[PDB]
């Protein structure tokens, strides 16, 4: 099994993240599952939307931050390039009870000192 | 779980899973879209992926001309955990990519969900 986390909003709903199966670590694509967490104990139970995305290189880091300041978090997904400049680049999506899932913005061929949050603000 | 990988006699690949750690008759399935130019690499050049619900688990996958352009469309038919089919079709190809091509629901076991997705 490759690359796969689960995480709970503060709403409740349940987001998983997973690289694509059998693809090369360098390189594929990874996808956002969103579901509505109704039953904590089964928070996979009921699907609500998903999406799938290229990596151009590996999942670093999941953030679950306020980019558009509706006071819920956006999840941003950073990857990191497996070049020597490990370049950075990243997604980020609503997700909540009103609208579902949604992307929301993304960001690439970035300097690994360069303010990802704020690039994904702007 | 589910887990499928076709390749298209023009070298595509795609391959099809039911989401992990979902109920048997309940989720999501994704198609993912490769080009399989270097066929011995299969999965080496993602192109795009789709995901979508399911209700029921899959049943199977087929690689059919359904338009009549000589090219396969990837169908994935779906049976309900109760008798029900559905069935998702898809456009596949290195030009274009991936979409939606038709949506059936609700036949019988017995019914030709091929021609239901071809017939207006
Ligand atoms: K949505
Ligand atoms: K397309
Ligand atoms: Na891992
Ligand atoms: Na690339
Ligand atoms: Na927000
Ligand atoms: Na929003
Ligand atoms: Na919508
Ligand atoms: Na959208
Ligand atoms: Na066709």
């Amino acid at each position: 099994d490759g690359f796969f986390k689960q995480l709970t909003l503060p709403s409740g709903q349940v987001v998983t993240v997973s690289e694509g199966r059998g693809e090369p670590a360098s390189t594929g694509s990874y996808d956002v599952r969103l579901y509505s967490g109704a039953n904590p104990q089964f928070p996979l139970d009921q699907f609500i939307d998903g999406k799938v995305l290229p990596r151009d290189g590996s999942i670093k880091e999941l953030k679950l931050l306020d980019l558009n300041g509706d006071k819920q978090p956006e999840l941003i997904v950073v990857v990191e390039s497996a070049g020597s400049g490990s370049y950075l680049s990243a997604d980020a999506f609503t997700l909540n009870p009103q609208e579902g899932l949604d992307s929301f913005n993304h960001v690439e061929g970035l300097a690994p000192n360069e303010d990802v949050i704020q690039a994904l603000k702007t």
